[PDB]
């Protein structure tokens, strides 16, 4: 089920060792060999790992079973933050700004910093295009998919992509660095993550689809006329009422369990939800 | 049910007109009559209203029924923020600091500001001790109960509570203003709200109690030996399997619906959950 196809391990590893390795380390600057580097979104990127790592190691048990009845919502939650807040807002240490005053133009910023071994990384892209494998091999219910924090925390598209002496003087970041955030942050986490997130409100019961599937599977048994109601949600959950809305509308006998249970069972299709549950109603809302 | 006892209206009003009135306005300073006042946690307190107001006006329908299947989790969510973040962290614009350097001591802060008509408010306490009525008349599933943002956004316990010439020179805020945050913020939202919040992971299935009640009600019908399983959560939700784990362990007939439905029904006790649902199992996990 989750060897590959489900959160089983696929969702176990990435930002649980994408981070335990790539940006566990990559730099030995201002200390031994004292050339300047102010970027330590490294220890800042480290919160990101342990965070997710442990958090997903909790998106992940049968529960505090009693209390935490049966969880991992957890992730969707630990997405909500990363998203809207703390990225998709990590955007806002540049919405625009430095474009007009004596800053990006002819003087202040198109000169300083010809000491760049920042190219040391951008290799790291390796372990986004691995977080990328995680994606639909199974979304860590897309919780990994804060990844794109990296798919833009590896957006040195000014750095190692300069318009050095061809047309743009110091307008190198005024674009090909400004929109960067805008439509890959606002319309990133500050929707995306800000969403699976927001269905931390269980709802979206489903995508009309397995909605569809679901129904037609149940609609079609021996446990026929008597489909009453689906309701649905994340990591699994479905449920419900049916049986004989033609006569076995009391008539039958509890044999006619497994029959639902057949149904239920037959709502395998997925990998799964619960024994997303049947109340097996005889007598008819008509 | 919710006239008074449930979120019906009680949860409709407070921070949906606690804020629409109290700090809709209270001040006309630097403009007409130009005495100084830098505090506009007023327009900042206004986000707080509309926010909650509208949000609770959504903690509150049958759903985007299809998608948002049947919601209001919403609040618990809109608590999570207020809490841990954006208060219980609004604490940290003072953990301590101004205690030692020439700031609170003999010179800088125990002198400036003898112009205080800040006493204009502290009346506002009126509409916390109304948010206080909201509490258990029904917790707006304690979402209102970000209120205590006010129960500490009305913590002028330096202001209009000075140790002016009795023992403490300028040590007036170094205490009776420092701990203020600590153990009414950290151990406030940054647990409290940071919690109902975190059970945005449905879980806490319940408080062993109505857990208890629940069970013994079901345990005790004509729908006897055959209690299988509770599972539980917020605004209502319960569910489950039972019937005849002594013989009507297939034997009976779907008459024996309402019998669960009796049960279910009889899990009135609360105001309620769902028709927190029964799968009525004959043949026995034994
Ligand atoms: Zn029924
Ligand atoms: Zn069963």
């Amino acid at each position: 089920y989750g060897r590959l196809v489900s959160r089983a391990a696929i969702a176990a590893t990435a930002m649980a060792s994408l981070l335990l390795l790539i940006k566990i380390f990559a730099w030995w600057y201002t200390g031994s060999v004292s050339i300047l580097a102010a970027l330590v979104d490294s220890l800042v990127d480290i919160g990101a790992s342990l965070t997710n790592l442990l958090v997903v190691r909790y998106s992940l048990q049968p529960a505090d079973d009693n209390h935490s009845f049966g969880h991992g919502k957890a992730e969707s939650l630990a997405a909500l933050a990363q998203s809207m807040f703390i990225s998709g807002s990590a955007l806002f240490l540049f919405l625009t700004g430095i474009q007009h005053l004596i800053s990006p133009t002819p003087m202040t910023d198109p000169g300083v910093g010809v000491i760049v071994t920042i190219v040391a990384l951008i290799c790291t892209i390796i372990l986004v295009s691995f977080q990328r494998w995680v994606v639909r091999r199974t979304q860590s219910q897309a919780v990994r998919a804060d990844m794109l924090h990296y798919q833009s925390d590896v957006m040195m598209n000014g750095a190692i992509l300069l318009a050095l002496g061809l047309s743009w003087y110091g307008w190198h970041r005024a674009d090909a660095l400004f929109a960067l955030g805008i439509g890959i942050y606002i319309l990133y986490s500050a929707l995306r993550m800000g969403y699976e997130a927001v269905q931390s409100l269980l709802d979206r019961a489903l995508p009309d689809e397995e909605r569809q599937e679901i129904i037609d599977i149940v609609t079609s048994w021996p446990g026929v006329s008597g489909a009453h109601d689906l309701r649905t949600r994340q990591s699994g959950p479905t449920r419900f009422i049916q049986i004989h809305l033609e006569m076995e509308d009391s008539l039958p006998l509890v044999q006619a369990h497994m029959v639902a249970d057949q149904v239920e069972q037959a709502i395998l299709r997925r990998f799964p939800g619960s024994d997303v549950i049947i109340h097996q109603d005889p007598c008819s809302v008509v």
